[PDB]
């Protein structure tokens, strides 16, 4: 009843910054989001940080070993046995430190990392396979890294900016650069966004071997409707693909992206959670994610919030709940999971 579950995904974000480690707030400060159809900047300050919430840990840096202790200590409270972490190809000593003190973190307390594959700029099936082997060469023998029947899993977000005809070259396993069959490769699991006419063809021809939805607000897009997911399953099983819903406790996302208020959607005292893991569970999957650990800007985060008044912003906060909340009743979810398994 209080083992971690490696068929849990929870997508983890270490882009932000301290004085004390990084000399730098990042990601606390954020720029403002111009209306798709001079916005500013959020300072973060202690006042005015770049969420509609606020840690429980303060304004942190993901490359502090004592904060990232204490986040798996969380991920073992709300036994979630694997983190994907955000990576955005920045090719500098940062990056590289702060992904080495997550295996670390992470192998104290049995749990395991994969990789979420970020757009990062000209993205291309031939720069993504040069650093699909980086990855596996540089921390497949870290005893932190994540494999399932001896394959690594790698997440590919906005997989549908790359063409299926370009996606066959890396992932069929006649493809002209292909990983099928060689020391690379590994799950790839692509994104599901719109109706089935579109997405069922690309899949397939794509040669992914797998999906996943992330969005956290309800009915964003097709993916993201749960009324969707017991068909989305059932093709999946006749196609030989695995289905991996994503879960979230709600989201909000006005203090970088005042323009986008009708993607709210309410936590409801945990109501919103329960509905949404419920759907995923009654599908009938063998794994699920959830968005988030520690997307704060989104407002998504299942991270400790407390209550919090500046002179500057009245922040939201989980008030009635108490502040780890949200990892317990991922705990139950858990347990009713493994229960269908
Ligand atoms: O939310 C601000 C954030 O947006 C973009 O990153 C995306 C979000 O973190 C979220 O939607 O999840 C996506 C998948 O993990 C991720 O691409 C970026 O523009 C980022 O720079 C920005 O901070
Ligand atoms: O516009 C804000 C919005 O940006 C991102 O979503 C975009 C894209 O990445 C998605 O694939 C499509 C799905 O239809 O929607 C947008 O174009 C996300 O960061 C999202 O959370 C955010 O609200």
């Amino acid at each position: 009843g209080t083992e971690l579950d490696y068929d849990t995904f929870c997508f983890y974000y270490d882009w932000y910054g301290s004085e004390a480690i990084d000399g730098q707030y990042r990601h606390w400060a954020h720029a403002i989001a111009p209306d798709p159809n001079n916005p500013g900047t959020i300072p973060g300050t202690q006042e005015s940080i770049a969420s509609n919430f606020y840690p429980q840990l303060g304004r942190y840096s993901s490359s502090d070993p004592n904060i990232l202790t204490k986040h798996m200590d969380m991920f073992v409270m709300a036994r979630t046995g694997v983190l994907a972490l955000t990576w955005w190809n920045e090719q500098d000593e940062t990056e590289a430190k702060r992904i080495g003190l997550i295996l670390d973190a992470a192998d104290k307390k049995k749990i395991k990392v994969c990789f979420h594959l970020e757009p990062y700029p000209s993205r291309n099936v031939q720069n993504l396979r040069e650093n699909i082997v980086k990855l596996i060469t540089r921390y497949g023998n870290h005893p932190a890294f994540y494999r399932k029947d001896g394959k690594p899993l790698f997440f590919i977000y906005d997989s549908y900016l790359i063409e299926p005809s370009e996606w066959e070259k890396l992932l069929s396993p006649g493809g002209s650069i292909t990983i099928r069959n060689t020391a690379y490769d590994a799950l790839m699991i692509g994104l599901w966004t719109s109706s089935p006419t579109v997405q069922r063809p690309f899949i397939l021809n794509a040669h992914f071997d797998g999906f996943y939805t992330y969005f956290a607000a309800t009915g964003f897009t097709y993916g993201s409707t749960p009324t969707n997911w017991v068909s989305m399953q059932k093709w999946a099983k006749e196609n030989g693909k695995i289905f991996i819903p994503s879960v979230g406790p709600g989201y909000i996302d006005t203090r970088i992206r005042p323009w986008n208020g009708s993607v709210i959607r309410t936590r409801t005292d945990g109501q919103y959670y329960d509905a949404m893991y419920r759907k995923a569970i009654e599908a009938g999957v063998s794994a699920i994610s959830i968005t988030s650990f520690n997307e704060w800007h989104e407002g998504s985060q299942i991270e400790p919030a407390v209550p919090y008044t500046s002179s500057e912003f009245t922040y939201l906060d989980y008030e009635n709940r108490e502040p780890d909340y949200y990892l317990t009743r991922t705990a139950y979810w858990v347990g009713k999971f493994r229960e269908s398994k």
